[PDB]
């Protein structure tokens, strides 16, 4: 008799419980039995205690995380950990002796440590300090300082600054040792003529005076960051003389103009992958480089450079794919996009440009996730042609025919969207199953693939929803000009086909997004739902991912237009399924969202009664440069500032006295600045459009804090309510 | 059938009209007929057209203000008009020749002059321009530098910083000319160590990256502005050699720690007043200055100080009084607290201690309008007792008991609020009307005190007012604690004490405030009582001005008490009238306002449904120096930190959720900062409150754009509609 309540979602009253485990060799792998860390066998499922909790009573400090040195002898201990960014942070590190069972006191890693990492195999670190990095062979010994040229918030060695680690690496780190330890690859980056954005925090209430913070930013069509690309070799590191790092150089065509450095992939012990973009983003070069033994440089061939180029948009999902090698280097496997537009797996050949596709047909392989000698694993969306389904598949490296989908049977009802983690050697792996049923957690060896065990199957949770009126989930699609474009709907309790409901559209649709999959989830939608009988839907169309080139080009140089047009078009579709009470239509969204459901409020349609715009972009001169002209180029006469003028929310300020309006931004967003939304504000004040504004005191992008993310979804909730009627 | 609207009051459909004149000699003023300005005689209410539209249709620029040297020769012409604090701005100047009918082309004022003014008479000019002080002896002549430290943001000559400006002069401007032009009195401002306030502005939406503002203030217990005080001889500067200029240097007493130069005036053509005060705004002394013929130099006898000081507060309302001297400048008159710590005029004399009271009472004396050699003329509201009128009396100098009301008696029933305009010898008095009837502005001739002319009595504002449902206007007082309280009330047209109505309590309540007077005004609380049949009121107490100290000095180091406790107890008065829906009482108000607003709806109180803060101050630390310390002294251990800890907005938090609440600022307020608002937000955010808020875009502490007046207002009465269940 009970439902899924708002303050079931803000106290976490029903918990999915994860699986969360990392391989040590391979068939050895620890996990977290809430204060213990133990090592399960691969084989039996038998575990003995690796790391009691009462091993760091006496440590004083809490400690946030932890890392094992591939060789096993050594742990890294994470503490004072102080979050920057959306990767990036910063902490205190202290290195324990696993044979001696001591804190190693001598040389030890400094206050403020950007990034550590261990050397794939031994027990070598590598750690950047203020901006420069520095090699440890022994952890008791000093460590050799590579770089000197480090400089607060312009020179980035090993690290990546704010625009690379949002945009491009999805990382703060820019190391990359060399397999068996012997070269540490680096980046660089120079920042010294990007602009800053600036803004105000004002932090505890005994700060007397606000601080204001200044990070290089580049927003669309200003001055990026340059980039240079180093390779050290560890093994002669010396006491005495300073440690030389050979430059490897972009090549000719990516020099001639602003570039950038996008993936660092080590192909043998000394081979090296590089792949380099072109500010204009539809022109990538790939230089595979090797090193040259008595010139102690790294050379590569242009007889070995590879180009991955696009004629009807942006070259890769987000950028373009990173290759997975052949033992021996000489041939390796990445996904491009075939000439019918979808992305599938093409076995390269080091030596030659033309390369043979190895899957094929009208859906996309996602990732490629392990390759042995005699397979490769990947995960697609090809089961049942669903691109919102994730199945993993091995493919015969003998012969490409032979494919064998290995998710797919194992619980066809519950279970349509799978992810892996395998082992050190690809000798067993993980699956975990995300839904549509309760997420299943199983281990398997893939000599025969066959399962070993059920980690994890939440029926705690199972047991506890029974319980509790839960929302059903339809995902479908629909036909648009001859195209399918799919749509979920969490449904009501008891969903009643003849009677008349509220909708609230969800939106994302951004370029390579996708709303629509079968996951199952307990958010904000399943209270709405489930509580307070509102169907919310979601639909994928013009613009979003994982169905080929052609439906995700459709937005190139033309963002805010079709996948707008596309998101009131589902609506239209939706009312007219007949459920829907047309009267009552809202559409929310955060950041691409924030902004296509802003384009859609101020669009004219008449369609939507109100609707919630967080942390909306406003106009796209105001974004991080590689996004924005990744889809939309420059904002220039020359190119593309026409479109630029044109696709703004300001501009569409005169519709909103049609609409109920609710605006929110954290004051202190580095990502999508306050800025945009401030612009917004002023445009609507303007022309005389009443809304609603909510402020977020020092929250950032996420809007994260425990009682912020609170605080605005109860603030939502009210707005939804009362845009409905409900009480 | 109609009522005053709320685009009535947002579109000015009903318009007051003022006689807005200025007085050129002892008998000839100047008044703008829309697009003409006349020479009108103070004897028979002729006019000839002094200066024509046509005359700068040639010009090219909008000419923002004029300004006629004192012999009648010159005017002085104000353009590109850019608006910086309360009273700062900056403008192109340019002289144009009266007698020759032609624009000075030689010599020219500079772009972005800071402050411009003519000599008392003549027609000498002093500026300031990038904050160095220049003198123009003749319009077409060079103008002598007699400043060179000046240096932006840090060295102010001649002008004010931020702090001096808004809360000591009221002026931008920091030059006093002589009676008869020979010296300029400057004063020179020391901001190097005073911090800075920084924030964004987001500007037009063409900018890209925000802007920081980085303001010089003062927040309460901070470093303050330093002040040195100069006079420079005008008749001896030469062409070859810089213009020296003479220091009067503070008094002993005053140097011994921080303090304010706060007062200059000059008695005769070579005797000078000057005023400091203590940081510890309880302690000040009066310099008189004067010349030394054979040193050149400005020598202040000891024993011509006098000290004004009070035991109970503060001294002064908001600074201390001014004196006006007789002609031969060896006796003044200014308004200081009697024994029984009411404000009257004391008649001191130059060089003894002790002065003489001239008048007496329970009732204060607002001003000292002008002194000849017969009679003093001063306002006070010593009529009826009403604290809150507002009327013209002469006292005989040769007879103190003589006291003639000029103004009570004129028109008892519409006139109760007067405020006076001399003429250049006080030959004539132009008299201001302000309620409660409709303004009335009348001309009369002081030999007699006849009346000459009616020069506006807004009866084209009469006839259209007769077809519109006005509301009626209530002052009246309350009794607590055996002392007079008085309030007033804006009720509803047709108002019918039987029924019951819904109360909004509209409150300013800082020191010395009155918001209980005899003023006829067209606000939104005219259209709220009109259209929304909502009773408005206002109420003064503890704390509130123009009653003598003891109610003044009440909340002295006691800031967000009394006058927070008054303000609720006025509202639990106005309930206990019988006429009022106690389930519907609000609270709103702004900067000072707003705060009290907060505080009491943080109260616990129960008596108030909801309430609307504009700009508030949120705890007593990031508000400005000389502000805020006048009141609370210093936020440190040894002085008052506890009360300051002790009466912040953010420590109540808990309690708003009791209530429902908008606040509302301005992103670009450098008054009241963002800042304030922001803490608040995250208080309530942090303990789970929910609230509504309303940041305002580049708006400043008015938020009087054009647009966002109006937007600002009608959100506000769509909050207190809905709050108050009004369709
Ligand atoms: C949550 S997001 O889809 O909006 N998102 C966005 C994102 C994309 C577009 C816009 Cl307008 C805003 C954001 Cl936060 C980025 C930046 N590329 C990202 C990175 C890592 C993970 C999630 C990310
Ligand atoms: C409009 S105000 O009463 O709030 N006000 C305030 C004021 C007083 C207190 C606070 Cl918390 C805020 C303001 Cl704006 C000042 C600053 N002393 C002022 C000067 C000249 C004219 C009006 C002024």
């Amino acid at each position: 008799r009970k439902t899924y309540t708002l303050t079931d979602y803000l106290k976490n009253t029903y918990r999915l419980k994860l699986y969360s485990l990392r391989w040590i060799s391979d068939h050895e792998y620890l996990y977290k039995q809430e204060n213990n860390i133990l090592v399960f066998n691969a084989e039996y499922g038998n575990s003995s205690v690796f790391l009691e909790n009462s091993t760091f009573d006496e440590f004083g400090h809490s400690i946030n995380d932890y890392s094992i040195s591939p060789d096993g002898q050594f742990i890294l201990l994470e503490y004072n950990y102080v979050k920057q960014w959306r990767h990036s942070y910063t902490a205190s590190y202290d290195i324990y002796d696993l044979n001696k069972r001591q804190l190693i006191t001598e040389e030890r890693i400094p206050n403020n440590t950007q990034w550590v990492t261990w050397s794939p195999v031994g027990h070598k670190l590598a750690y950047v300090w203020n901006n420069d990095i520095y090699v440890k062979i022994e952890p008791n010994l000093p460590s050799y300082r590579i770089t000197w040229t480090g400089k607060e918030d312009i020179i980035y060695n090993g690290i990546t600054d704010w625009v690379y680690e949002e945009e491009v690496f999805s990382a703060y780190s820019a190391l990359w040792w060399s397999p068996n330890g012997t070269f540490l690859a680096y980046a660089q980056f120079n920042d010294t003529e990007v602009p800053l954005i600036e803004y105000s925090f004002y932090s505890d209430e005994s700060l007397q005076y606000p601080k204001t913070v200044r990070v290089p930013y580049p927003k669309a069509g200003a001055v990026n960051p340059t980039v240079k690309f180093f390779v050290v070799n560890t093994d002669s590191l010396s006491s005495v003389t300073n440690a030389t790092s050979i430059q490897i150089t972009a090549p000719a065509s990516m020099l001639i103009g602003d570039h950038y450095l996008c993936d660092v992939t080590w192909a043998t012990q000394e081979r090296i992958s590089l792949q380099w973009l072109r500010r204009i983003q539809n022109y990538s070069v790939m230089d595979i480089c090797d090193y040259d033994e008595s010139s102690g440089r790294w050379n590569c061939l242009v007889a070995r450079q590879h180009i991955e180029m696009s004629t009807t948009g942006w070259v890769g999902r987000f950028r373009p794919s990173e290759p997975h090698f052949t033992l021996d280097g000489n041939s390796f496997y990445k996904i491009i996009s075939n000439e019918e537009g979808y992305r599938h797996i093409c076995y390269f050949q080091i030596d030659k440009k033309d390369c043979t596709f190895i899957t094929k047909g009208t859906w996309e392989v996602i990732g490629i996730e392990a390759l042995t000698s005699d397979y490769l694993y990947y995960i697609s969306n090809e089961y049942k042609g669903m691109p919102g389904g994730r199945n993993l598949y091995k493919i015969q490296l003998s012969d490409y025919t032979k494919v064998t989908c290995l998710s797919c049977e194992l619980n066809p009802e519950r279970c349509q969207y799978y992810s892996v983690s395998f082992s050190k050697e690809a000798k067993y792996y993980q699956l975990r199953c995300s839904g549509p049923g309760l997420p299943l957690y199983t281990l398997h060896s893939s000599v025969n693939d066959k399962g070993l065990r059920v980690l994890e199957d939440n029926s705690a949770l199972d047991k506890m929803l029974q319980n509790v009126q839960m929302p059903s989930k339809k995902l479908d699609f629909i036909i648009l000009n001859e195209t399918k474009f799919w749509y979920q709907m969490i449904l009501p309790p008891h969903f009643d086909k003849s009677k008349k409901y509220p909708l609230l559209l969800d939106v994302y649709a951004g370029p390579c997004s996708q709303k629509a999959d079968t996951v199952f989830r307990l958010n904000w939608a399943t209270y709405l739902a489930s509580t307070e009988n509102i169907i919310v839907a979601s639909f994928d169309g013009r613009g979003s991912g994982y169905q080929g080139d052609k439906i995700m080009h459709a937005i190139n140089r033309r963002l805010g237009t079709f996948e707008v047009e596309d998101q009131i078009e589902a609506a239209r579709q939706f009312s007219k399924m007949g459920f829907v009470d047309n009267k009552r239509i809202a559409i929310w969204g955060w950041s691409y969202g924030g902004y296509v459901t802003s384009m859609v409020l101020g669009s004219g349609s008449g369609v939507f009664k109100c609707g919630i715009a967080v942390a909306p972009v406003s106009r796209w001169e105001y974004y991080d440069s590689v996004y924005t002209e990744r889809y939309m180029g420059l904002p220039t006469p020359e190119d593309n500032l026409d479109h630029y003028r044109n696709s703004t929310v300001m501009s569409r300020a005169e519709n909103f006295k049609q609409v109920e309006y609710l605006l929110i931004h954290g004051t202190a967003d580095d990502n999508v600045h306050f800025q945009q939304s401030a612009q917004i504000s002023k445009a609507l004040v303007d022309v005389g459009v009443d809304f609603q504004a909510m402020w977020y005191t020092d929250e950032d992008h996420g809007i994260a804090s425990s009682t912020a993310h609170q605080h605005i979804y109860t603030h939502m909730s009210h707005f939804i309510k009362q845009c409905f009627s409900l009480p």
